[PDB]
């Protein structure tokens, strides 16, 4: 049908007959003439209606109607020119007409953002919007930047099984009930982590696919139903060598925005990072560090500092502050489940205001300023209690620090690996009032059971499991974290003893993990991986802050999908077949 | 750990000290010495253990035992030489071993095929065979092969969802509850295909998925619960352009096996492959054509011939047949619903034998060889009855034929499209017993009801639907249908007129494809594609007859998963959530 793309038209053009197939973007009426801007996935190129059956005709054309035109190419009169676009000094005066498919007035205008329920349940149309659609496009180039370094990397692509046993692993599955065997289900896999590590076991060596992902959850904090890993393992390899790799991955994807990469990013402990910026996705886009002051107030006689963590957060010039926003910041601490935030208010003397100041002793009120490296004009807040309860309000409050005073470059790119994370986390250790409380149940992992504690940790692990670390690590990227791997356990032993930890006896491991620790029966090697949040990386990319704007068919919050009006119930008939 | 690839290792690396790691393939001791193949991924170099302590360790070392071992590069003694191995003329001599994963003994030797239960339920250890390993890795290669050709053309990789609406459309979903709406479901899609028209509406032109489908099937016929499809479509296009993109897709897949495939595929009408061959998926390996006797049967008086279509197939030489095997044709033709198969032998004088010649008349029996293009010693089979049942027996017996006399070169690439499909088939029309059944169900959709009628059918589909030709076309590669697709209904009221052929009305097709019809108000494009069985494709470049020898982790029949022993029974605890 078409002969030309609509964005390929050149005043070298003139005098020819083209056709163009795609969209009227919109059109326009003055004289007795009709006006149309022609889009397709090339670009715009101005059509004009001027004499006989086709302007008759394209009385007809409206927004949105897909159509082919044909036509010849003319400069356009003096003054018309568009200078803005690549098409701008030509038009094509029409000469046939063809309506390929009418529309139908739209639910919104294409340069109009409308609510969320109305741009899912209309997605089609949303996605001619040149946003949603380019996202859409930079995902494709961004999955071909990834698949172009595996394969350079002698990586093969492997697919795994979506419809799997359901394990007792962390999180909610989701469930399919299996017709030929009725009273049984399929589970869909929350990751494919134990398949990987049979084709390591299978001598693979070098795995990737870019998998989908399944996990049944109260789904907030920007969650979908089903969502995109790129997932890679290798055999023989230490963390290095998933780092090298996970590095060259992460350049290619990058360039895809024409940012080149500088490698090798930086690395950072999981205790520096909670040391440092309260976070173990820490935001390295700005400063305004933790300073601990535990030791510092070891001889203190103010109650609050008392405490086997005190810390603090320098914030610049905040003493000039108003009162009424300060007493937000109280707000600002509860609303995380802390008691409160502390604040020592630096005035233009250099003397010590607000409600903590008056408490401390003369030697401690003395050195203070400098302890924490602030200076005059500016407000110190200060957290106290238990250390990762505290350090993770002064991780939120430098935040939102950078927040309110602009800190944060919109254009730049910080990474960081976090590596050395300990093994295991404490099942339930604080209340949601913000107390210590009563320990029920056994260590929970850090990132997953099948995780390898590091060499000097392998002895003591289940002796001292609240200090043995592990050969874990993250990758994030401004704040988030975007990927997160391990060295993987690969003897039958030691994945018994972290089951014994988790409160996983013997016979339970065999029954619900067996196929995993009788193929580490057969020779199974070293081997290590990753696995990177790819709807995040292409909505880093992109430049959003929700991933729905880089998935093609998105969930709103609950799982409701307006464009199918999907979950819905099913018929008797349907249901007989047969849990 | 590793410092050199297995296979990289020659002469000219004498002297040097190396790091291989990897399996061991073989031990053998002879003298005080011992001898293990190591094998990775790369290939194998020999290794040996001459004294002290590492010829101590080595007596530790069994087949499939994972390892590292450090020594020093020499050449073989005379005579000890491999020549059919690139590292024939080396050996390591070794210096250090460290066992990395010691292996039990094997439940198969990896020179075995063992039995379908055992080379699944220890898939890891069968993919470490030759075959099954190299078979994943050609398809990693295929996948790559088709996403270049893709990429090239500028079609965009879209990822569409996994948990939809289940829709009245043909064949059994999979099921899936949602714990966040009690009594709600979602559905695995069979395919992508009303998706993919979407993104079409969408604008997005040109959209390629390598996307996993999900069917519950009673499981013949070498199904899958879960298989892969390569989707694709396209907008502003007609059959020929989805052809030319298609051929180049498998021009590329061909490439990796090293034939290169001649351009463009043959073409053959679905009437003609079912006239011709007795089959909508012919096998072009071999003649053995349909010849057609309806006409030439005209004014007969045997009863069998009375009928509205006689067809017939000759066997080369088939008349020297001893009379046992004629009788187990007679069995062949009853275990596929037909009632029997006639025949007629043309003994060496070109004079007619068997139960039907006496039968016929002086005029029919003169003409018979010259019209079925037989010759002296062959079999003239007959297939008599309703045309779409006795071409399925000639279609059925010709491929027999083949099988019986080696026509059939396994080295040889046979490739058609069959276009100009029929828009319907009739819903039930013939009884398990092979006779003509009182026709219960209203028309029901040859490829799929999305699929669109031929210009000259556009106004009589729905008034005269058995002669109805569609825009469909399937591509069949040595007797196996390898893909379908069809040019799309775009425009709302022909898809209803299509859906009320099928007992779809008004309301119940707003209520279960609304989402669709609706976004056919929007300006949607005439649009077409295809989508390809990519596992059936990647068995027949390994070579194997089923599927699940290119799948990493496959189920058997009744999708059973030995792997895992999925699917299985569920706690309360977890049922309680929520259907």
């Amino acid at each position: 049908l078409r002969t030309h793309a609509a964005g390929s038209l050149r005043p070298a053009d003139a005098g020819q007959t083209v056709t163009l197939a795609g969209w009227v973007a919109r059109r326009r009426d003055h004289g007795g003439v009709i006006f149309i801007d022609l889009r397709d996935a090339s670009g715009v190129s101005q059509v004009v209606f001027r004499e006989g059956d086709v302007l008759a005709a394209a009385h007809r054309l409206r927004a949105e109607f897909c159509v082919a035109v044909t036509g010849v190419v003319e400069v356009r009169p003096e003054g018309n020119e568009n200078p803005e676009i690549p098409t701008g000094q030509i038009e094509v005066n029409a000469t046939e007409l063809t309506v390929l498919g009418e529309s139908a007035p739209l639910p919104f205008q294409l340069d109009e953002q409308a609510g969320e329920e109305a741009r899912l349940k209309y997605r089609y149309l949303d996605l001619r919007r040149e946003g949603p659609g380019n996202a859409l496009r930079l995902r494709s180039k961004v999955n071909a930047a990834a698949r172009s370094v595996l394969a350079e990397h002698d990586f093969v692509e492997i697919e795994t099984p979506t419809l799997t046993r359901s394990t007792p692993e962390g999180a909610r599955d989701f469930l399919v009930p299996a017709r030929l065997q009725p009273g049984s289900f399929y589970a869909l896999p929350q990751s494919p982590q134990l398949f990987k590590q049979l084709l390591m076991v299978a001598g693979m060596e070098r795995y990737y696919q870019i998998a989908r992902c399944y996990r049944d959850e109260d789904f907030r904090a920007d969650r979908q139903p089903e969502f995109t890993q790129l997932d890679m393992e290798m055999s023989f390899v230490e963390a290095d060598d998933v780092i090298a790799i996970s590095e060259q991955v992460l350049k290619a994807v990058w360039a895809t925005i024409g940012y080149d990469l500088p490698l090798p990013l930086p690395r950072i402990s999981y205790e520096e990072a909670m040391r440092r910026f309260g976070s173990d996705k820490p935001d390295l886009r700005f400063g305004i560090e933790l300073v601990e002051c535990t030791e510092y107030f070891k001889d203190t006689t103010f109650r609050v500092f008392q405490a086997p963590y005190v810390g603090a957060v320098v914030m610049p010039g905040g003493a000039s502050q108003p009162r009424r926003t300060l007493d937000g910041w109280q707000e600002f601490a509860k609303q995380r489940g802390h008691k409160g935030l502390a604040y020592v208010l630096v005035g233009e003397d250099g003397t010590l205001g607000g409600p903590v100041a008056k408490n401390l002793s003369d030697a401690e009120r003395d050195g203070l300023v400098a302890h924490v490296g602030a200076n005059p004009g500016d407000c110190i807040f200060f957290a106290a209690g238990p250390a990762k309860g505290a350090r993770a309000l002064l991780g939120a409050t430098r935040i939102e620090i950078a927040k309110r005073l602009d800190l944060i470059d919109p254009n730049a790119w910080a990474f960081t690996w976090v590596v050395d994370f300990p093994m295991f986390e404490a099942a339930d250790e604080a209340t949601a009032a913000g107390d210590v409380a009563v320990g029920s149940g056994a260590w929970t992992a850090m990132h997953h059971a099948f995780t390898a504690p590091k060499p000097d940790s392998v002895d003591t692990f289940d002796s001292d499991p609240g200090n043995a670390l592990s050969d874990a690590y993250d990758i994030v990227c401004n704040g988030n974290e975007i990927g997160g791997g391990s060295i993987r356990i690969h003897r039958r032993d030691i994945q018994e003893r972290v089951f014994a930890m988790m409160g996983i006896d013997h016979d339970e491991a065999q029954e619900k993990f067996g196929f995993l620790l009788d193929a580490f029966s057969y020779g199974a090697p070293p081997h290590g991986g990753i696995a990177f949040g790819w709807d995040r990386i292409t909505a880093l990319l992109a430049g959003v802050d929700s991933i729905r704007e880089v998935i093609a068919f998105p969930k709103s919050g609950g799982g409701v999908d307006p464009l199918t009006d999907a979950p819905a119930p099913i018929t008797p008939q349907q249901r007989k077949e047969s849990g």
